[PDB]
């Protein structure tokens, strides 16, 4: 048998806000966090906008000196992680520190730092590279710095599954607890890829929306005029906790994590199969893992990236899995508002799925002005929809055909 | 309930050879794979040598058309993966492809490609960034491309835990199989960090040996004249398989994976604690996972990086875990010959540990002329030691205080 896993703490930086409740208030108001990117010359670039974190103050978390050692994606991951641990109320002690671990990941990691050190190297040679270049840029340093700061001695690792990272991180941390390898895990992801290399790299693949004139309308999942994803920054962290451990200390429980699915498309490096066969297998695996019938699902937080092929693949996958129930559930893309946080997408979207359960409301897909051919599901166009939600899924489908699905259920 | 996991296939690129047998022949012969680096001009750098893969032919494995899109760390990881799958004898079918996954990780990933594209961006503009920059550089694309080429539809992910990556990848892939999430996993790691930013960044930390005038003697684990690690390139991959699945198809079984441990030091971003407390916690976790008496351990493939603090921490940890038995087991660092393959170190060293079991021989720690204060175990100085090996342990320790231990034993 397996132990039950609940969510007792959440933390976030997003284009909508510097914490969970501010972000969530924006989500339910249909607000966009997308704007032209500042303090960066994007003249030569085909995309000049994205989802930036606005007004982040790292000195609320770290000394200026410890912050100078760390790439922005690590700063953002630590901010979300500290928020989540605070929100959980957990007290770390010599009696439990070997049972508390971390799995905070990233899709792309320390591009900003790599960029800034390339500048030093090309202009002046290697002797100007920062001594902290390597430890301050590598993806496992959110887990690393968090464990050092809070004295966590439990499983310490980091996933990097591109746009699926935050979903896999949470799911695998839930397995650690379910199978008795930990009692508490801090899990999620962070990303800051708004650099020449990120906007330039995705731009060279022509993967991004180029709707420079109306950035807030760029991210329009399932709309017939969508023209690719919107690049966004931030972080999400959850405190996962074994149920008896949470009840023993009187934790506030937001929701239960009942299912995790993984699959590989084995199809293409960047594009999903048109029928979303891999996304369907992954959702079916997550529902089997939860012991739930597709008919019990009420709300899906889609991957919903605003790419032509990805959005239509998800509709096909949901129709395949859910059959006569596919129209009864609500499915929305919060990427319509936040843009695509890449490795942090699944982390912030797990939090939005948990809050959909808490508040009994489906967040909107904004900009869904003209649903495309066959996009005839309840996609919660334009405005939040209060409804019964007992079971919420969150899907991530990333480069390499790597899929993840989380299943959350109301706890009582 | 938890299933047993065996090793049925192995694959490798190392500084000693373009496959497993050639690498292992070098290991048992005490041969060094370390030499001045030829692929770039390092005259401005404090370290100008390392463990390169010599004469790698990507067209043994991939079309030159596909190879051109991929960073060397991806090409190396695919080469080792393909070798391991071929060595396993496994045939991928519609009946089993959903039950076969992949977890190939990296510590740093596509730093050469990112550097080269940063040079394009800075010198020429964003329009000269490769369209393949993201899928050809990000760490999950070994798992991704391997799944696409072989049709693996099982769990598809990647770890990035710095110098612990290969050990974590193999251990977690074993748990996937143990817990029923997959019947087969291809797991390991790959690394090619020998670019300006890699050698420059580890050089800026003063972490690397600077023995430029005698590179084969630079890597000298536990030697009083050691002065840091040697940077090395390559890949290890193993096919892990559920025992009854292997038995049912008449697989050749090299060894059984009986134990996996993780722990966090929670001490320092880069420095190991002198007392090796986290490494000891990790080994004890792994031995308890394997249901072993510590006296059963015959051979330890150490992390053995040739750093002052790391090498002595490992002696302290082994003495703390094994007590008087610390004097009966054999422990060696194959990094004395291969150098430090970073995220691939744990993968090649797991293969060396399995071959120690197959051949009943402890590989040497070459260059151990003058063991340092307290370094008074059997460290297999200079020459391979034939001996009884029923149980072999492979340790890895990384930045962020992240520790992993694998326990292998003979299978009859
Ligand atoms: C004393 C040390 N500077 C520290 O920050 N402790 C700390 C932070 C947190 C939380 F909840 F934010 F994660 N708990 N405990």
């Amino acid at each position: 048998s397996r132990r039950r896993v609940v969510i007792t703490g959440m933390g976030m930086l997003s284009p909508l806000g510097l914490d969970v409740p501010s972000s969530w208030e924006g989500i339910l108001a249909g607000r966009s966090g997308i704007a032209p990117i500042e303090h960066m010359d994007l003249s030569a670039y085909s995309t000049r906008f994205g989802g930036s974190v606005k007004g982040f103050n790292v000195e609320e978390y770290l000394s200026a000196k410890e912050a100078r050692k760390l790439d922005l994606f690590i700063q953002y991951g630590l901010a979300a992680s500290f928020q989540a641990v605070r929100d959980s109320g957990l007290e770390v002690t010599d009696a439990n520190r070997e049972r508390i671990g971390v799995s905070m990941g990233s899709g792309i990691g320390g591009l900003t730092n790599i960029e800034n050190n390339c500048r030093s190297l090309f202009e002046q040679g290697p002797r100007r590279i920062s001594p902290f270049f390597v430890p301050g840029s590598i993806i496992n340093m959110v887990s690393g710095f968090l464990s050092i700061h809070l004295g966590l001695q439990g499983p310490n690792y980091a996933l990097t599954t591109a746009q699926t990272t935050g979903t896999h991180s949470i799911g695998m941390a839930a397995r650690n607890i379910a199978y008795g390898e930990a009692d508490v895990m801090v899990a999620g992801g962070s990303e800051m890829a708004a650099c020449g290399l990120g906007l330039g790299g995705f731009g060279a693949a022509r993967a991004l929306s180029t709707r420079n004139d109306e950035p807030t309308r760029a991210s329009r999942p399932w709309d017939r005029d969508r023209d690719g994803f919107v690049l966004s920054d931030g972080s999400g962290a959850l405190v996962l906790e074994e149920l008896e451990h949470a009840r023993a200390r009187g934790a506030r429980i937001y929701a239960e994590l009942v299912g995790f699915g993984m699959s590989g498309d084995a199809f293409h490096m960047t594009a999903p199969p048109e029928d979303g066969a891999g996304a369907a297998r992954c959702m079916k695996n997550a529902l089997r893992d939860a012991g739930l019938d597709p008919r019990q699902v009420d709300y899906i937080n889609a991957h919903g990236t605003s790419t032509p092929a990805g959005d239509i693949a998800e509709i096909a996958a949901v129709k395949s899995v859910f059959g006569e129930h596919a129209h009864a559930l609500s499915m929305s893309s919060t990427k319509s508002m936040t843009g695509h946080l890449l490795g942090a997408a699944g982390a912030v979207e797990a939090i939005f799925s948990v809050l959909a359960l808490r508040d009994q409301v489906a967040p909107p897909t904004i900009n869904l002005d003209n649903p495309d051919e066959g996009c005839d599901l309840d996609l919660v166009a334009h405005e939040a929809k209060p409804r019964k939600i007992d079971v919420a899924l969150s899907n991530s489908f990333g480069f390499g055909g790597t899929n993840g699905t989380l299943v959350f259920r109301r706890f009582a």
